[PDB]
């Protein structure tokens, strides 16, 4: 069913915000916490009965040598749409100020000013799927890298106690035997 794949999908959105709480990151928790007013929304209106926006609703990666440069070129990618996130943000309250600056006095410069801000909302609303995707790929890339470099020197660790581990004196008691 639907209901509960977008639950799942939001509770993921909410794990990632959780997570950045934490890392102090907050540009991060913004779009992030916008994200999940996308699906608050989303479950407002499933359960209401009405259409859902499903075309703008981002989805996490998995939910249906040249490593370290893959994830050089996406770290990459995210700082040019953090820059842009934080151009959106910055435009966004420059039209808020100027549609109430010109609430009464300028009327077709303050209507101008909302239909910017709005179309500008949809331009962050975008960047946010984007950017989050490619933030929790990034993630996965360099924890899946991670561990693979981990599993290798545990591996060669517990060979390296295996080395280490002779029976000498049950070869002791077979040099005793074969004399």
């Amino acid at each position: 069913n639907m209901l509960e794949a977008l639950q799942q999908r939001l509770e993921k959105y909410q794990s990632v915000e959780a997570a950045a709480k934490a890392e102090n990151n907050s540009g991060k928790a913004r779009r992030f916490g916008r994200i999940v007013k996308q699906y608050e929304d989303a479950i407002k209106l499933y359960k209401a009965g009405k259409p859902v926006p499903y075309d703008e609703l981002p989805v996490p990666p998995g939910f249906g040598g040249t490593t370290g440069e893959a994830i050089q070129k996406l770290r990459e990618t995210e700082n040019m749409l953090i820059k842009k996130q934080e151009f959106l943000e910055a435009k966004i309250e420059d039209e808020l100020n100027i549609a109430r600056k010109n609430a009464s006095k300028n009327k077709e410069v303050a209507l101008q000013a909302l239909k910017k801000k709005k179309e500008l909302e949809k331009q962050l609303q975008q960047i946010d799927g984007t950017l989050s995707t490619i933030e929790m790929q990034r993630e996965a890339l360099e924890s899946a890298n991670t561990n693979t470099a981990v599993l290798t020197t545990m591996k060669n660790a517990a060979d390296a106690l295996k080395r280490a581990h002779q029976n000498m004196d049950v070869d002791k008691v077979h040099d005793m035997m074969d004399d």
